[PDB]
């Protein structure tokens, strides 16, 4: 039904409107003009204002109130650094953060519902356990294939100078491991898409009968064979991962 990120962005956008409506807050509505305050950006490394904050909300940069409030408190931190810790402008910027925390407390439970629907696998040990199993299939089985090392890392353009001009979607075992650590794979199908892409790239570049294609084929065979070996436990984790995401979306509805 409803996209939880859209609902969260409308709450955050509303909060920006309320802070912007507070009196004397104009110096924080828009970025500091470097042509007027010519030494400002020599002091403030991370500038922030209400307009930039609204631009970040509309581009869906904040998955929760935590990242949103972090950038908002930066407005108070920057004015404390430039104008002073107890300057009048820092007090005004603090009144914006005070009203924000008041609005976040009012919608405390709907925000928690929305953030869980946006990041369902946050602290979910089923996703970590599933990722861990996939990583072991790579390191214990696929990387153990004899002479598989050319597939362990991205192709080195220094020695294969035309590879990235021919292969549009390169894939390797390190890139898959990095995807695993990021929990990109919620089931074994997306994982197998990248594994099979390694073999298809070797078929295209090295040729169907090349020694490297035969090694990549064995990398694929041992991966399917190991997934078959762990099929029951993987199905359990895949079930719990998928149902956790759907339940979060239902609770946020």
């Amino acid at each position: 039904r409803t996209d939880p990120m859209v609902t969260l962005s409308s709450i955050l956008e509303s909060i920006i409107n309320d802070m912007r409506d507070l009196p004397n807050t104009y110096p924080f509505h828009t970025p500091v003009n470097a042509k007027v305050v010519k030494d400002y950006y020599k002091i403030i490394t991370r500038p922030m204002d209400l307009q930039t904050l609204r631009e970040n909300v509309r581009k869906r940069l904040y998955p929760s109130r935590e990242e949103f409030r972090e950038h908002l408190e930066l407005i108070v931190k920057n004015s404390a650094t430039y104008n002073g810790p107890k300057h009048s402008l820092t007090q005004i910027s603090q009144s914006m953060l005070d009203l924000c925390d008041e609005k976040l407390k009012e919608k405390e439970d709907k925000l928690a519902r929305l953030e869980k629907a946006i990041n369902p696998l946050l602290d979910d040990d089923d996703q970590v356990a599933f990722s861990f199993i996939l990583d072991n299939i790579v390191t214990q089985k696929m990387m153990a294939v004899p002479d598989s090392w050319p597939f362990h890392h991205p192709v080195n353009k220094k020695f294969v100078p035309d590879y990235y001009k021919v292969i549009v979607n390169p894939m390797d075992l390190e890139t898959i491991r990095k995807n695993i650590s990021k929990h990109k794979y919620q089931s074994r199908e997306s994982f197998l898409d990248d594994v099979n892409l390694i073999l298809a790239n070797s078929v295209k570049y090295n040729g169907p009968e090349s020694q490297y294609t035969k090694t990549a084929q064995e990398i694929v065979n041992v991966c399917y064979q190991t997934l078959t070996e762990y099929d029951e436990h993987l199905t359990q984790l895949e079930k719990d991962i998928c149902t956790a995401k759907e339940a979060a979306l239902e609770e946020a509805e």
